[PDB]
């Protein structure tokens, strides 16, 4: 059944609840992005008003094939009433048309749902700076100490640099990307944008990315691999045996292979600096796993949490054991003990 952490009290709301058939009670289903575990359920079939953003819109529009009389578009940054209660869209710094939903409750109770987000300092100069939050529906993906990595600054210049230094000593070298969702568009971006190439991949990432409002689009991406040097497959794909193939594929166009699997967290993190990272290479393959994040480090989401002084928070993500629902429950007090909220 639908957990209670997809349901906001006092409305008729639930959040990122697709899978569990008609919800009772429901009025309006929101979905705060376009990833897979958060519309799953969702297909042409559906009948219930979906509240989104713009971009979230256009994804279940042409990939999903959601019905249009159905897909309620809100705008960012502007207050909006939705069955009778004061909503707000806020950028949630995660994929393209992410959002974080503010609810004014008819009784002075107002609530902030995350959705999936990757905390910043700019958050503190949104409408969020204007009143209180009493609740906070939290992201706690890496809600745990251990949990460092760098900027997305930081780690978009070493591709860069990685990627151009390669290809302009060897010419004939290969940049291939993974990828198996919206999300991360800056790393093949910024690498096919130092190699004045465009990205080149399927017909079914092609339509995606058309969906996503980055300007100028038409100017970086394509479907003709043959004109291109820096593309795009399946994450799964992105191993020794699927590159050799890929190569195969390329008939002596290239003879080198530089891959980029854009990982969340891997326990190298811990240890080893972003200057520092190395590749595994068999032969003329070699496969950088890079710490490129869209959810909030330790750090970033502690941050947030101080600044924001909710009475009460409400975790999303890794509620299904006891260890770590005590573990989360354990830093939101001593977060609370030393700002002294
Ligand atoms: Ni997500």
């Amino acid at each position: 059944t639908c957990p209670f952490y997809k349901k906001i009290p006092g409305t008729g709301f639930t959040v990122d609840a697709f899978q569990y058939g008609v919800v009772e009670g429901c009025t309006a289903y929101f979905l705060t992005h376009f990833h897979s575990d958060h519309y799953a359920g969702l297909s042409k079939h559906f009948t219930f008003p979906v509240y989104c953003s713009e971009i979230t819109g256009n994804l279940l529009k042409n990939k999903l094939h959601v019905q249009e009389q159905y897909i309620h578009p809100l705008p960012l940054d502007t207050e909006c009433i939705v069955n009778g209660v004061k909503v707000v869209l806020l950028d949630a710094n995660h994929c393209p048309g992410a959002v974080m939903i503010l609810f004014y409750l008819p009784n002075g109770t107002v609530i902030l749902h995350t959705g999936d987000f990757r905390a910043d300092p700019s958050m503190e100069r949104s409408l969020l700076a204007d009143q209180k939050v009493h609740m906070l529906y939290l992201d706690t993906t890496y809600c745990s100490p251990e949990y460092t990595f760098p900027s997305q600054q930081e780690v978009i210049r070493f591709a860069i640099n990685t990627a151009f230094e390669a290809v302009t000593l060897n010419p004939h070298a290969l940049v291939v990307c993974g990828t198996y969702s919206i999300g991360k568009e800056k790393v093949f971006l910024a690498i096919a944008d130092v190699l004045g190439s465009k990205v080149g991949m399927s017909q079914e990432k092609y339509k995606t990315l058309q969906c996503l409002n980055i300007p100028e689009i038409n100017s970086l991406i394509t479907t003709d691999m043959c004109s291109s040097l820096v593309h795009l497959l399946p994450m799964m794909q992105i191993n020794f045996k699927g590159l050799q193939s890929h190569l195969k594929k390329c008939g002596g166009k290239y003879n080198q292979i530089l891959a980029f699997r854009p990982t969340g967290w891997t326990h190298s993190n811990k240890f080893t600096r972003i200057a520092d990272v190395i590749p595994q290479t068999k032969g003329n393959i070699s496969i950088y796993g890079i710490p490129y994040s869209e959810h909030s480090s330790y750090l970033e989401m502690k941050r947030f949490v101080q600044w924001l002084k909710p009475q009460k928070i409400i975790p999303t993500v890794n509620v299904g054991t006891w260890k770590s629902r005590s573990t989360m429950e354990k830093y939101f007090r001593e977060w609370k003990l030393e700002a002294g909220y």
